[PDB]
């Protein structure tokens, strides 16, 4: 609720918890144990015995969708919508100045996080059992906590979360992907003051809410904090950080302060990331850390990525709960929207809605390729009925298998934008997709007789749901 | 050896599971069983059947694992060197426990039998096993065949004969040879595994035999000449009245919609030879999958040595029910050149012929499992790019009763190529995929107990 | 503002307007004038002395995007761009129950619109001058005219 150990406590009470007190290496070998783990439900894990660190361990958090919405203050994966709802309307606070006529953040003075500090001289990131993944990992590499920067003018700050490898006793890689977040407050900044340090912090171990807030994307017409506050319930406590200006949550287990030296920088070695698969070398801003600033007996958090399911490909499923209101509202043809981990946690979608007239599936296709960014590169969509349950491979495959003919069904259209790392398109940044209906076929679509499927009896289907349990079959 | 001794091995391996509570065979078994074999679950065996004495035996085949204890094999994927032996009768026992009670007459009531409703807008009950045997006019070799029938009379079933060969051939010749006689007809409920097995494979006494080794014992009808299984639990001996025609209402399938009226031979019971706390036999055809398309599957093993002779490359080749067990493959190969994928794909599309209907072809890499599609769309979702690696070949042959295809009997195909492109497919820089070292992986394996994460 | 004699008004001050006393016939002779009009710019046309009718005939209202602008109280095309910021906030007023926590229309008794009133037995609708538009039309055919009805 307030901070992580409160999270923590509330999930050791549910059983959502377990302490791994035996000898466990953070050096590949806590990504096993965690991956088994989360590939069967299995709680969050804290390794309080980390072979050579004073530090505990603690990951796979969110490794099951009902622990990633407890940490949004709702207990319950359903209730995700109420938080896509929410999104919706913050999108539209105030009308415009023609027809008008008709969540603060709590800083505080002291904070636990800054309990322990080094800096300088003396700010050994070895001492912090940051975890290495697979094999042929670069090396260590700091998975979570979230990375604060301010631009060269805007008084607002972002989150984000960029994988940071060690290089050093006090640098790491600063891996800003995208072209917006923290990349774009760095590039942003040179321009402005060309030259001069460019001034970065990273909050490791933060109030469950502040790392989804982070994680779920927000309007900019409200500050990744605050929206924290509405998840949360009450407004978040952040503190000002020592070697800059930034806010970082009071909270926060362990706070990395530093800069990034402009035109310094470094090549992120091979790492595997969602996809399965390892990413090639390339190069990268580097992050130096100035000062290291933690709680008593502060716990690191940390986690993976590797061929799904994933530590973060269930926080995505989780996340996709909340989109399905806000992409209803939109199309209120559709029932379900899902996006499966197999399929990379957003490599493919499935979408079913109520059909009412001919040529329908197309337009919620074009709708999935174009109305919210989180989708516009997943090359692969079908499109199906309310009789079939998207979240079931045996009604999907049925759907495809029987409704639909693969050359007059299916949808190709080429050149579209897609992801820079994705190896499989013809080009880097350019690649197709695809979208197949496999929608009943209407007269149109159609000019055979279309078969009247088979449709369970509610009551029945009712029966055996309460007798069920009485029926020790398992 | 018999239905009753496979149930006993099933149960003493907690395969099994009675059912006490009251359930109606009215769609109510069938809901409950779709559930069961959806989510692994055993063979159910409905003691208490609402209005009715016997029991009901359902999804005994709902798991490749009981298909394979069927046969005293325990390996589903045995079947494959039944189909290299693609290149021995029975012992007619002198009266069989199948006919430790007898009725006939007026007195047969077809009602009495919990035969069940699988779907809210059925027609009417009906009897999905069950062996239909039928003697020729001509050889004195009888077939067997699964037909379901539909119940429509105290002593009175629809024979629903699908294609034109096989036992539907036999009453056409009889009635050519002897024209307007009564065709013999007998239909056997609760025939050992080996028997019911044997009885849905292509090649039919015989083949169920080798199954299990020694020859099937059979046991003359009372009523006519026709040999059934001496282990069945209940047998229709009855007789097809030349011209009697019935109309068979509507009843869904394995794909998962209802089949349009239709007429069929009405089959007229005159005795029911069946044993002693005898239980009834039956199955359901819904959307899939269900009791007969994972059947379908491992009987769909015997192909796969075959396709293997002549594209040496495959590693695994597979038909998921949920595809009808027919319309949808994926076939998972080591590449050795680009382009390769394609060579396969039309392979599955005309080598054999029961494979050149299906309408769509996945082509993976033998590091995907064919059987689990967390590692296909896996493979489909990082090796691909819709546009070049889809094949899209039109106006070919497919299901006539396909309604999806544009026209009757002819439609397209599309096939995946998702495997790992090489230097003449893809122009850049392919993936490597995150493998872990096995000293890691038997560590924690040494320490997984310990670690009591979930006990 | 207030109605539509009063949007006319406006208008007719701005040039926006104009009337043609000339006898003009309301089949497919006013769609042949409001054409060319409406195809040079124009104002937006009364005819008060169409042939055969004692109603004057008002069409090529919204004939420009002026005038399209003005009839919505901003006077300016480019206006109209506050009129979809506004559309677009009226979609979501309020948030839902869990974090919740943190122009009605005025009835008259009387109306101008129910001045003259004539009922059943004779409502004859050939007395509005209802125009024809083209030579191959069926019949006369009401164009404008919001049709209003309730849900069961």
């Amino acid at each position: 609720y307030n901070d992580l150990r409160d999270f923590l406590t509330l999930l050791e009470q549910q059983g959502e918890l377990k302490r791994i007190t035996l000898p466990v290496d953070p050096h590949l070998e806590i990504t096993e144990i965690a991956d088994r783990t989360l590939r069967a439900g299995g709680p969050a894990l804290l390794f309080e015995n980390p072979k050579g660190y004073s530090m505990p361990v603690l990951c796979n958090l969110f490794g099951t969708p009902k622990r990633v919405a407890m940490g949004m203050g709702q207990e319950d994966v359903s209730a995700l919508r109420e938080v896509g709802k929410l999104l919706a309307f913050l999108k539209e606070p105030e009308p415009p100045k023609g027809f008008r006529d008709l969540m603060p953040t709590k800083r505080l003075r002291g904070a636990p996080c800054q309990q322990k500090i080094v800096s300088g001289d003396d700010v050994d990131l070895n001492r912090i059992p940051i975890m290495t993944c697979w094999p042929e990992d670069a090396a260590p590499l700091i998975t979570w906590g979230l990375t604060v920067t301010r631009g060269p003018h805007k008084e607002r700050q972002n989150l984000g979360i960029y994988r940071q490898q060690l290089i050093g006793k006090n640098k790491l890689i600063m891996r800003w992907l995208s072209h917006r977040g923290g990349a774009l407050d760095y590039q942003e900044w040179c321009a402005a003051h060309p030259g001069e340090r460019f001034p970065v912090s990273v909050a490791l171990g933060a109030d469950p809410a502040t790392i989804l807030g982070a994680v779920t994307p927000v309007p900019d017409t409200l500050s990744e904090y605050a929206f924290a506050g509405l998840l949360r319930g009450t407004k978040t406590e952040v503190v000002k950080c020592i070697s800059n200006d930034l806010e970082v949550p009071a909270s926060a287990e362990i706070v990395l302060e530093g800069y990034i030296e402009q035109g310094e920088t470094a090549p992120e070695g091979p790492y595997g990331d969602h996809t399965g698969y390892y990413n090639e070398v390339d190069s990268f801003p580097v992050f130096t850390v100035t000062h290291i600033t933690q709680r008593e007996d502060a716990i690191y958090h940390s986690t993976y990525t590797g061929r799904p399911p994933d530590e973060p490909a269930v926080l995505g499923v989780a996340l996709n709960e909340v989109f399905v209101p806000i992409l209803q509202k939109q199309f209120p043809e559709i029932v379900d929207f899902y996006l499966p981990p197999e399929g990379c946690s957003y490599r493919l979608a499935v979408v079913t809605i109520k059909k009412q007239y001919a040529g329908h599936a197309k337009r919620v296709m074009m709708g999935v390729w174009s109305f919210l960014r989180q989708f516009m590169y997943t090359k692969f969509v079908i499109v199906c009925d309310d009789d079939v349950n998207a979240r079931d491979w045996n009604d999907v495959i049925w759907a495809i298998t029987t409704r639909m003919d693969p050359a007059r069904d299916t949808v190709l259209v080429e050149n579209t934008p897609i992801d820079y790392l994705d190896f499989a398109s013809p080009v880097s940044g350019l690649g197709s997709k695809m979208g197949l209906d496999a929608t009943n076929k209407w007269p149109g679509e159609t000019q055979r007789e279309w078969g009247r499927p088979i449709k369970k009896d509610p009551d029945v289907v009712a029966h055996i749901d309460a007798i069920w349990d009485e029926l020790a079959i398992f």
